[PDB]
């Protein structure tokens, strides 16, 4: 293997002797060859451990290399301050002060014009992360929400221009706002070039995707393969109009890339440096979990999957230092935490915390999520959950089957449990949610619908409100970033038109994918009304997260309430949190808070409360005790 004094030099061997001796002195390849000679070896390590002796690698590796610099180079002057700033401040993503939003642009404000316009209410509601959905080119029609990329770097025409998109994302930098947005790596439209090139024989393009003359592997993979949208295909593969078969995980007209092939991540390498230099600060790597196949497995979670994530991180550390990742990784909670780390994804959704929440209103029993709250929150130092109620996503009941077990719960049986209850077909549930993906072969069935919807918002149900600020007060102080699915904070309710338009009906994610409710927004000032009592509710958590010092970090210590209908936890020794999750009022003893300070301020409620005496908390009430 190459080593970075080496590869620096034929970096350098394309500019003539004179105009060498310029570039060898400016504080662009000063830093440039700093940062090379601390992380080269990373990426070296990494891409050898899935290349191996490829011939290709090293010949790819010179010209990502080239690459790299060329886009270091040319890197704006103030996004290189804050290459240098994060840098020398990891924990950034770790801070009380961090508070994210997410929403389509095209739903929430027509356009990025018009999202731009958004930001002085997104100042308002004190976010500091905002996260747009997939904005790029996609097929007209069905796109899976603009997760079918048919180009990464043409702006959706709808949408407005790259011109449009970098000025939202200088202004946002105003506003003292991080960009977030999409690195759908794992998969692209069957009408992006590549793709084209791909399946009519170009040879640049050869080995680009997974293509098979017939269904003798695809049937093999098959064996092994979970269907994750059974609904638009059984197994993982789709069949071309020429009779061959390519390898679709998701809707057949997303083919999966294959990184087998080093010029995949050459290409994807490539994009990314696109996206860096745009301005963007976090990138969500959408579906990580399946960007390696191998007959006989899942094709989920391997290990190569996990280094060439960690080798997309070296090129950050390399060429644009300010770029953080932010994996979405929905599965099993063992293969969750393998992706977090500062090497690899600086931050990580947290489904496990987020199905639990949703559980436990169904259930009024804390003890899944107190159980992961103890046993599966702490993590690495540098790293941090990206802590969510809802998503542009269905809801997955994320759990380890022998953590439910230990509690004496049948991971199938729960399930089947939780599903009836949240699309309402159990009897006293106040969800309204929608099947989305039931697999009859398997029994698997994941939920669809807002936050508002799921609680009963809905039928006016008298506890949805504060159903909503509960878990809303769980994601903001357990301990990492939250991210709030914008409308949930005025209670926006489903689109129940989804089902009737041709091109959503067979995708009920729709339904909790509504537009913005200018009604409903007109409202949050108003506190007799939902929308204002959720919204008030919400911006005073988020006020005291980011103004409280104890809430810095993401480490927690649950607090054993002896009330299996109260969650409780402590942050940095100094913060006693208690949420309740039954629709009566619960307790949590005298002799329980023995130990507890006489009196501790309530910053929910703003009273003094007595822990000297039995305390009773009225149905889904919060309290975050000042007890240091
Ligand atoms: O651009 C496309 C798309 O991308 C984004 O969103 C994507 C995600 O990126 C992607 O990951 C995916 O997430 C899906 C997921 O793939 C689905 O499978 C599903 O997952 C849920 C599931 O519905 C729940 O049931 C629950 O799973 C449990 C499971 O119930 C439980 O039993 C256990 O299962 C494990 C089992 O215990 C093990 O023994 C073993 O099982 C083996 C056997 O051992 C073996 O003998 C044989 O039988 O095979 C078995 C299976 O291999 O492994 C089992 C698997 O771990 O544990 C699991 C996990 O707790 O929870 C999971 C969630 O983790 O739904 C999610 C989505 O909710 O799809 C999404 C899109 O939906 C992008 O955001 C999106 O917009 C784009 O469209
Ligand atoms: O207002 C409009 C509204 O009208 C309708 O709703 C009505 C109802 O029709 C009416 O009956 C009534 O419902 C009240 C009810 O009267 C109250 O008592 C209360 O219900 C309690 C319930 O009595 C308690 O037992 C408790 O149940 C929990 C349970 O404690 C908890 O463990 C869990 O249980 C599930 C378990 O977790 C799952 O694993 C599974 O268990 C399986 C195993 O997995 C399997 O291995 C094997 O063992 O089989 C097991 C089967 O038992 O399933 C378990 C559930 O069966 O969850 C339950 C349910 O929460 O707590 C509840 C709640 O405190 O409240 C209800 C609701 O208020 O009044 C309402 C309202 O007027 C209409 O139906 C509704 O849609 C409309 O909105
Ligand atoms: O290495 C960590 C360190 O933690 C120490 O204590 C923490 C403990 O692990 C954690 O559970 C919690 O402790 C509180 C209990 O959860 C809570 O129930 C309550 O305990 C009362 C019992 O429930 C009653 O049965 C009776 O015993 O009275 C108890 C009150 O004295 O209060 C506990 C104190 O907050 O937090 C602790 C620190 O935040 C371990 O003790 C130590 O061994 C570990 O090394």
């Amino acid at each position: 293997s190459p080593n970075s004094q080496y590869l620096k030099t034929r970096i350098l061997d394309i500019y003539t002797p004179e105009q060498r001796a310029g570039i060898e002195k400016s504080e662009d390849w000063r830093q440039f060859s700093r940062r090379m000679d601390t992380h080269f070896p990373k990426l070296m390590n990494e891409l050898d451990s899935v290349y191996g002796n490829n011939e290709a690698l090293l010949p790819m590796l010179e010209m990502l290399l080239a690459q790299a610099w060329q886009s270091y180079s040319q890197r704006n002057s103030s996004l290189k301050d804050i290459d240098i700033a994060r840098e020398n401040n990891p924990d950034w993503i770790l801070s009380n002060k961090q508070v994210g939003g997410v929403c389509y642009v095209d739903l929430f404000a027509g356009d990025l014009k018009g999202l731009k316009d958004k930001i002085p209410y997104f100042q308002e509601l004190g976010l500091t992360y905002l996260y747009l959905m997939p904005l790029f080119k996609c097929p007209e029609g069905k796109s899976d929400g603009g997760y079918a990329v048919s180009s990464y770097r043409d702006v959706n025409p709808a949408l407005g221009t790259i011109g449009d998109l970098r000025e939202v994302i200088a202004a946002l930098h105003e506003a003292g706002i991080s960009a977030v947005v999409d690195f759908i790596f794992n998969h692209t439209s069957n009408e992006h070039e590549w793709a084209q090139r791909c399946a009519a024989g170009d040879p640049l393009f050869d080995n680009f995707y997974y293509i098979f003359p017939d269904r003798r592997m695809p049937d093999q993979y098959d064996r092994t393969l979970r269907e994750i949208f059974p609904d638009q295909h059984p197994g993982g593969f789709s069949q071309l109009e020429d009779g061959r078969w390519v390898w679709t995980t998701f809707n057949s007209f997303q083919w999966d890339l294959n990184y087998s092939n080093p010029w995949v991540f050459r290409a994807m390498a490539g994009e990314m440096l696109f996206l860096a230099n745009l301005g963007v600060d976090i990138l969500r790597m959408d579906a990580v979990a399946f960007i390696w196949k191998q007959m006989g497995t899942s094709c989920e979670n391997l290990p190569q999957a996990h280094a060439l994530i960690r080798a997309f991180n070296a090129v950050m550390r390399i060429a644009a230092p300010a770029v953080f990742f932010k994996s979405q990784a929905i599965v099993h909670p063992d293969q969750v935490v393998q992706y977090i780390g500062q090497d690899e994804c600086q931050i990580g959704y947290n489904p496990l915390q987020m199905a639990l929440l949703w559980n436990t209103l169904a259930t009024r029993e804390v003890n899944l999520l107190h159980q992961a709250l103890t046993y599966r929150h702490n993590l690495p130092e540098h790293t941090a959950w990206v802590n969510y109620v809802r998503s542009h996503d269905d809801i997955g009941w994320t759990f380890a089957d022998e953590d439910a077990a230990y509690l004496g719960i049948s991971g199938y049986d729960h399930r089947q449990f939780l599903n009836r209850f949240f699309v309402n077909r159990f009897d006293g549930s106040f969800a309204r949610g929608v099947p989305f993906q039931y697999n009859p072969s398997t029994g698997d069935c994941r939920v669809s619908g807002t936050a508002a919807a799921l609680v009963g918002l809905a039928q006016d149900d008298p506890h949805a409100v504060d159903r909503i600020k509960l878990l809303y007060s769980i994601a903001l102080s357990t301990g990492g970033l939250p991210l709030i699915y914008l409308g949930d904070e005025v209670g926006t309710l489903n689109d129940d038109d989804w089902s009737q338009d041709s091109n959503k009906s067979d995708d009920s994610r729709w339904a909790h994918r509504p537009r913005y409710n200018e009604a409903l927004y007109a409202q949050r000032n108003d506190p007799s009304t939902a929308a204002g009592q959720i919204y008030q509710g919400l911006r005073h958590m988020i006020a005291v997260r980011q103004s409280n010092p104890r809430f810095d970090g993401g480490r927690l210590v649950t607090f054993n309430t002896n009330n299996k209908h109260i969650i409780g936890y402590i942050r940095n020794n100094a913060l006693l949190a208690f949420g309740n999750f039954s629709e009566y009022p619960q307790t949590v003893t005298a002799h329980t808070l023995q130990a507890m300070p006489f009196k501790a301020h309530d910053l929910i409620g703003g009273k003094t409360v007595s822990l000297n005496q039995d305390l009773t908390l009225q149905p889904y009430q919060v309290m975050w005790l000042e007890i240091a």
